[PDB]
């Protein structure tokens, strides 16, 4: 009845390397955004520095959920922009202009064009890429989305979408970082 | 078959503190709105004035639910806004701006743009606050909607928006208050 | 416990020819468009050359799913269209002008009507064509798209709609191309 | 036969852990282990007689930030000389203390536990010296649904140096693991 | 963080305890371990005739008036060697006697128990002694309906430094706990 | 000839090691366990931002090549203070820390197992240091088919000293044993 009540208590996870129980930390934020430029950019599930900001205190870490919306701000009402998203791992030579071209091809409209409300949410298939987004190894099949939007003319400056990709992630292995 | 059928009957609640049969109590109010301003105010679902009218006749109490809806006026047809909305206790730096950045991060427009019928419908995860909106103790991991729209030409006065934080909430422990 | 454990562990599929395990490989490609031009062309999803260009390598393959969906590019907002759909095999005289006059015929708008988020989703029942995408036999009941929308006034040369079939499919039997 | 150059060194302490606010229902959710160390302060450059909370101790509330819940494991509070404590003595006087303790760095000595480590000069071999976070005359817990005292202070002090130096003549690195739990949210 | 650690050293046993009143019948009062720890003496400023009963100890007393049945649990003393003891090394006598013995702070070396300690200069000098005064000797007793003749008594003793430098060379503080029963019927 | 004998010094405990790839089926090649000794850093003559990582540890490295399969069996860092940081002491710093955490050498004293040493000047601190990688933290792997990141990264540090001797104060120096397999297919 004193230090065992129940004195244990160990219910660890185990992605590719068996460590200490895991806390989900979750994330939100828009690798790339879209609105009065041609949109085009390639970011990556494990070179953001987002993520990076938060797995380094570790060692190993596994996603266990990831997402990816588009906001479209106050503009776009007035000049629309067609934003295209797609969901594929580090690999393959899946270009922005491959876009649609490849499962997982989406792509929507602003304004006038449902794009408000209940947001986009475009989930990400965790068999279409690999968990561990930070390893001993080095994995290549990582999560990536990708982004099109050509922009036509829209110089309003201000963006018209965000494009902000979520979603929650496991990490063990203590990493000794400065502190 | 006198007075014992069944004689006693007493089911009560337990959410930190075992106390009489709590009853839901709901409610439905819009702790800040935007329109005609830049909309930036931090309303937390526990100093507002609607629930803390119903929580000090009793001592303690715990919120089993929490919601967030966005209802646009007839304007912002004209002079659409965007919304942003996310939850998070009472704690965390999260300010209206970092806004998107912090999980449940939420941002729709009004308008053309889907924003009328089934309402945009934002619960509040229980997990990332306290139920407790009322104890013997004083809990800072409270719940708190954010929200910010900046409001650009759009002086029409009247609000275009609401944002209003509907939920129930059990309470129990009398205060006895003025009467 | 050396090369036996467990030696072997065959569970190929079956789906007209006893064949090695196949591979589910998805695809996604826009067969025919519609924007400046009377749309009014009928593929088969068997024909195309994407499909083809992926179940040549082997020798039968049977699609265990397929969709198709209409992506609205950033025009059609100011210069709308109807896009006519529904799934037919390759026989039956289902004409593109037939449309809507057979089962599942579609019909739906483009810009302020309902087109953007979500997309339109149109599944293929299977239990209306064949799965047999190639067989050693000539199969006539496959699968096969109608797509229609006459195109008013629309000169803006680029598309205003993509109409993309994806889907799955299964494949084996080796075939023993170039390579 | 044998050398070690590490001497530890127990705070005299009455058994005085604060009330802590308990876990929800069900008992609770997956925690990690986060071990942490920081410079706390220096002496040397100056009469450093200061004190530091680990409630507010910049390194270990990074390391908290993320988490709303979080109650110490074990926690060190080490003195480290440099070989300026051999040209230059440097005297720490440390203690670990509640956060109602009215305890100044000076008092330092009249409050129990309170300890005096001389360091270098020449009679000393001078090597390291920790004095060990007793969590039980404190309330373990750092950052939780409710706050609180009884939060673990760190005193230790110093005089003026005889002789200054731009460079620490001793210094205390204070560590310890902490038990972080249940999310904060934010992220950014 | 083990290496010159312990340094406690004992005295003089005195096979002797000390009798003291006797305890009713009734029921008793509740108990409160309240820790002390005061500085007691300086050293090493000028010639030090150190002797303090904790009879009239001022900082446990401080404790004792709010209750009527002080009891010493136990205590020792400290000698804390001063930076600059180091430097300037110093012989600090010391000892534990009954508030009865006729034994001047300087007779110390001459009443069997008289502790010899030298501080900084030699090799590892520098470490603090810390010396218990094992209750036996004196009264456990230390504030009641009575006041006792053998209440223990620390003395200690160093003449005067060649430099009676302007701060202590050392340093000596008395740390024990007291079980304080029999509150004080009081104003509030 | 055992006195001032161990000198072993142990750092902080990652409770965690470092995962590594799978080995197939079939039969595995032999093994040879090659010892390795080697000169990593100097000390003394300047600031030192000493931070080595076996992985590119030339020395070792110049024993890895002939086989595609490198196993550090266990390895330790030796503090080896020269001649002159005897009357020329000196505060050593070091750690082992693996090949991904940012840790510059400076940082040491921050990450948890910051190792403080002084060499010479103070008693008995002519001695030397073995300190250890436990490889619980790393990886134990150090060569084959992929190249990882949980390799491990000693580092230490010591600023300029008064007199940047002409030769070095200290030395330090890595040394332990590699399973060696997995022969590279080769010309001769």
């Amino acid at each position: 009845k004193q230090a065992s009540i129940p004195a244990p208590g160990s219910i660890l996870s185990q992605p590719n390397t068996e460590q200490s129980p895991a806390i989900v930390l979750p994330f939100q934020f828009e690798a790339t955004t879209f609105g009065t430029a041609e949109t085009a950019a390639q970011v990556s599930l494990q070179t953001a520095d987002p993520i990076t900001k938060l797995t380094a205190p570790y060692r190993h870490a596994q996603i266990v959920e990831c997402k990816a919306i588009l906001t479209p701000t106050d503009l776009a009402v007035s000049n629309p922009l067609t934003v295209y998203l797609a969901w594929v791992p580090a690999n393959s030579p899946a270009t922005p202009t491959q876009i649609l071209r490849v499962y997982g091809g989406q792509s929507f409209v602003l304004g006038g064009a449902i794009s408000a409300a209940k947001t986009i949410e475009v989930p990400l298939n965790l068999d279409s890429v690999n968990r561990m987004l930070k390893d001993s190894v080095t994995y290549t099949d990582t999560p990536k989305l990708l982004a099109y939007s050509r922009a036509p003319t829209n110089p309003s400056k201000i963006p018209t979408a965000s494009i902000q990709i979520s979603g929650r992630i496991r990490l063990s292995k203590p990493m000794l970082i400065a502190n």
